[PDB]
C-alpha cells in the first residue's frame, strides 16, 4: 500500500485514456475498475482499485459517479487523478 496519494497524468489516445472508473455498492467514492493495456491510464501508473480523491486539483469528496466522470470531461483532453489505495478515514 502507498505512503502517499499518487497524482496520474495522462493525455487521451485514440481510444480515450484506457480506464473504467465504477461506484462501490458498499463504500464510497470512485473506484479505478480496469486499467488497459499500454493505455495512457496505465503509463500514468494508475491501478485497478484506486480510488479518486482529487480530478485537476478539484477535491471528490461526496461526489457522485456522474459529477466525478464530468469533472474528468471537464478538462479535455488531459485529467490529472490523485488516488489513494486504501480506507482514508474511519468514524469510531
Amino acid at each position: 500500500s502507498m505512503l502517499r496519494p499518487r497524482l496520474c497524468t495522462m493525455k487521451k489516445g485514440p481510444s480515450g485514456y484506457g480506464f473504467n472508473l465504477h461506484s462501490d455498492k458498499s463504500k464510497p467514492g470512485q473506484f479505478i475498475r480496469s486499467v488497459d493495456p499500454d493505455s495512457p491510464a496505465e503509463a500514468s501508473g494508475l491501478r485497478a482499485q484506486d480510488r479518486i480523491v482529487e480530478v485537476n486539483g478539484v477535491c471528490m469528496e461526496g461526489k457522485q459517479h456522474g459529477d466525478v466522470v464530468s469533472a474528468i470531461r471537464a478538462g479535455g483532453d488531459e485529467t490529472k487523478l490523485l488516488v489513494v489505495d486504501r480506507e482514508t478515514e474511519t468514524s469510531l
